[PDB]
């Protein structure tokens, strides 16, 4: 039995992840499956930066508007953090893959910390940094496993 064939027993949202890997085949090879997994984390970021913004531009109120920009600082450094934790996997480097990980983990948490005193708050910033949160959670477990240098 590969790892990746239960690994979602080490994750918050074991039921997203199940999703995650069924849905999209997911390779035994961990190096492959960490690269698939981060792929999707950035595509999450970049869409939910773009939502961001578009909600912004729009118009909405003060505690709203500070809310959002505070998640648009939190996305551009996590897009950041997973441009880097990519460099790192194409070493071969887990523990960089981890660390850099974990940071865009904390700017998804983050996002969900600062629109969460919102009244009415825009579901798909919700959805969304809370899918980013899940994914990093798995690309954090397969970090963790792939051999050290």
């Amino acid at each position: 039995s590969s790892e990746m064939s239960t690994i979602c027993d080490k994750t918050l949202n074991p039921s997203f992840c199940l999703k995650f890997l069924n849905t999209k085949f997911a390779s035994a090879n961990l190096q492959a499956l960490a690269k698939t997994t981060l792929d999707s984390t950035q595509a999450r970021a970049t869409q939910t930066l773009k939502k961001l913004q578009s909600i912004i531009d729009g118009g909405v109120d003060p505690r709203s508007k500070l809310a959002y920009r505070s998640c648009v600082d939190e996305y551009e450094s996590a897009i950041g953090n997973l441009e880097e934790a990519f460099e790192h996997l194409a070493s071969g480097d887990g523990m960089g893959m981890n660390m850099k990980v974990s940071a865009a983990l904390d700017g998804a948490d983050t996002c969900l910390d600062d629109v969460k005193r919102l009244r009415s708050v825009d579901s798909s910033v919700v959805n969304n940094s809370k899918t980013i949160k899940n994914l990093c959670g798995i690309a954090l477990v397969i970090s963790n496993m792939l051999p050290r240098n």
